């Protein structure tokens, strides 16, 4: 019955699997909103993405939008054709926003753009006829103070997660594949 | 009614805002103990610090002491003139202690000095007529094994947080701006 | 009454002390399974290991096996001679497995070998006449995307922790020396 759920956790914390279970709880027909871009060459996410697509249930729909996510989802009209939505993921949305900027070492343009994306998503989810689960990462519990771009990314993603968690009806923090309830109405 | 509260969390986890809410719960007149030094030049924390000071309630008092914090707070006499204290923050107290040492690659002098600071704070808070909330960081849940100074910092801050959490009446761990109760009497 | 317990947390999070308390709850005679190798030269863990051995209760038994841990424990026959087991630790088991591979920048051989170790441990613990507590690290909540070997390690350790946490009867996540219950029957 949760209209908006945020699932966050570390690298290999089981957060995607848990979010997908939640989404399957919405209904048979889920919209999978994918924000990762598949690059050519070294460092490509192509293999992981292909295996994700292969394992995806056949009744689910996939929308690939690395940026302007609320705009793209809304104008697709698919929210009226599905039972619920899973957004995978805020981590890559934040990265896409950072590297779209002229100078990744400048915090302000990146932060303003990322907050705009997040507020547009909040607004769309508020109006959405179907529930959403969003996947994001915790990246702020180590020591990443080496370069300005990494510090800026960590700050901006932390702020995005704060905004989403505040709007979300339920928030889960994954530890080794198991959920800790952080927020539940 | 909590005499000593520890609030810790990652980068941009909402821990300062939550600690300030707790402190406002103490009374109108709060002593803000600030351990960050404002440097000249690049990498200065001047902008963030100025905005912090601008947003601070006008009835609060500010004491800037980067080192020997218990000594400085105690000899100021301000504990008898306020309703409660917020210490911001243990992360920078630990950094100040590390870089005050002759050789940051040597673990023992840094660790002994930091434990001395923490024990002096524990003793002062035990004697304090007003409650305290302390802000600190979690930095041990990534991979920071590159240089000796960073490993030493992570160890020492972890030990400081263990000591404080053991003494504290309440301990909160922030996830995306929301508190998880780790300890509550 | 917990047959298998997983204790994980960050650097200097109190996880070893908490696991040792749990193990002492098993009985007087505990098997300490140590996976760290003591190297000669710089970066050696010799000092920490020696102090660990000095503080160890005299009725405990120590088995040093950096690899093929389930095989070594099982063929020692010690499970029939003790009250319980503490495995210290999965972090170093994963590191030992990574650096035993021909090319640490290749994810697949490392991952397959580590999963084999973990499944062998799961099988042994399932058959064990005495309970186990296992110590592991959370390393996935920072930003470690710099080199392939570190990313691979983080992924593999996360997967190992997921497998263990799924099999474990109880799972604890340490924050500043205090346990958060993640799973308890």
């Amino acid at each position: 019955g949760s209209h908006m759920t945020l699932v966050l956790g570390g690298i290999r914390s089981g957060k995607s699997q848990y979010a997908e279970q939640i989404a399957a709880g919405f209904g048979k027909k889920i919209l999978y909103v994918a924000t990762a871009e598949v690059w050519p060459g070294a460092g490509s996410m192509e293999y992981r993405v292909r295996k994700h697509q292969e394992r995806r249930p056949k009744s689910w729909l996939t929308l690939e939008c690395p940026r302007h996510v609320a705009s793209a989802v809304g104008e697709s009209g698919l929210l009226d054709q599905v039972d619920g939505v899973i957004l995978e993921c805020v981590t890559l949305l934040s990265s896409n926003t950072l590297y779209a900027q002229k100078d990744p070492t400048d915090y302000e343009p990146f932060q303003e753009a990322l907050i705009e994306e997040i507020e547009a998503l909040k607004k769309l989810i508020r109006q959405s006829p179907v529930p959403w689960v969003l996947v994001s990462s915790e990246t702020g519990m180590g020591i990443s103070q080496s370069d300005a771009e990494t510090r800026h990314y960590c700050d901006g993603l932390g702020i995005a997660n704060q905004l989403l968690a505040k709007s979300a009806d339920e928030v889960y923090f994954m530890v080794a594949g198991l959920p800790l309830t952080v927020k539940k109405g």
